[PDB]
């Protein structure tokens, strides 16, 4: 089962996540997937001071747990400090480390403590190949006698590597492709593909088609009902529409080999 | 005066702390410097699980406070996390946000309530122009009437910018050396001459160079004996190295 996690950037009301839920409820029961809905309770690096920051752990746990109880949703959430993992992992199935806190060795490590999926995002300005002593911090932390990490033993104990693209340059991104399959090697491989588009002066499809044909074990996808009305940056994200779609595509693409 | 910011990555022991103390009593005596002892209480990012953590923040704290005590240092540590700012800020003068945690806007916050100086590492992928924004955030926190930021207002507030340079390719680093000039519109800027990439000399020639653009004040991480450094021994300067390096930007800021 390729996994696809997907849902809003930022928690904003109660109603918002319902409604997002709902629109992805056709993805979540299809078979050939294994569903994750994501939503980050805490926006830790919002552009400005008054920028929306979400609703915080308490009250954003509370908002994923009645997704997960109403929709029978598994959920994906991202932890900034150590000390939210223990009570996170309580509601998520995932705990995501955010690219930024990717070395981040305590962070690793409680987070690996809990029995959540561990899905850690490589840095803009990481090797791939530097991404295995992360998965190796954290199985370590799983099973002290692993001295090096392999896609078989990452998958077996619950850890995941995520693609969201390189910095090239000021204000671009660029995704290598070459990282998918060298990434594999250590743990299964996550395909951010909304975050990874960003060009100075939509793309999201056509990468994650790209990424479908190199090989990776799942997609992750910021979507929302209204992008135009979301409080994050609205530039990133996928209608559930168009998101549909590019999973008929991954799947078909995923069919040949 | 040019601010000198120097100590080693991490403290290693009291006494090690004592002997890159000593080592550094010329510079800190220095009439041409505003000279600050650095050292970190935790190495956050270390490559491996049994790799030295550092001693903590307690007894890190207590640790820099002996060495204000006995040598009459003003301190530089940097913060990782939150609810460290306010403790660390009862010994260190200066408060620094690592480069990776440059747009963390609560951590920019709750530093910039302390009586602290605030000394903001360029994210290694950020443009030059974007570090305004994390500048302001710290500024109206201090006060609320600033709209946007600049050198003068910058200084008088205690917010300083620091360049350590940008990620080009993979393992390797660059100075942009138009980002001195770019973000010394903001606020002033610190060059960070020690500077290298991570591994999971041109030290001098960079700070000759930031030095003739134009900076407030140079960082370096600095060992007596680098080679038997806890971490990481391959980048810092010896003391007598420091100097020299100290010497030739005085001399080329003597120009203008």
């Amino acid at each position: 089962k390729s996994v696809l996690i997907a849902g809003p950037c930022v928690i904003e009301s109660l109603e918002n996540l319902r409604s997002i839920a709902t629109k992805l409820q056709p993805l979540a029961n299809n078979e050939r997937l294994d569903f994750y809905f994501k939503a980050s309770f805490d926006k830790a690096n919002r552009t400005s001071l008054e920028s929306y920051r979400g609703p915080g752990l308490e009250k954003g746990l509370e908002m994923l747990q009645t997704i997960k109880e109403e929709f029978g949703y598994k959920i994906l959430t991202d932890v900034h400090e150590s000390y939210q993992a223990s009570v996170a992992a309580k509601v998520a199935d995932i705990l995501q480390i955010p690219a930024f806190l990717c070395r981040q060795t305590d962070l690793i490590v409680e987070v690996s403590q809990t029995n959540a999926i561990v899905n850690i995002k490589k840095g803009q300005f990481m090797n791939p190949k530097d991404m295995q002593y992360s998965v190796l911090k954290a199985l370590k932390t799983r099973d002290k006698s692993i001295q090096s990490p392999t896609y078989e033993t990452a998958l077996k104990n619950g850890v995941w590597l995520c693609e969201r693209g390189s910095s090239f340059g000021y204000g671009n991104l660029v995704v290598d492709m070459r990282s998918l399959k060298i990434m594999r090697e250590f743990a299964p491989v996550i395909f951010d593909a909304t975050a990874s588009v960003q060009m100075p002066g939509s793309f999201a499809p056509i990468l994650a088609r790209a990424a479908a044909a190199v090989g990776i074990d799942g997609l992750f996808a910021e979507t929302h009902v209204d992008p135009k009305n979301a409080l994050s940056d609205g530039a990133n994200m996928l209608k559930p529409d168009e998101l549909e779609q590019l999973v008929t595509d991954m799947l078909k693409i995923q069919n040949l080999f």
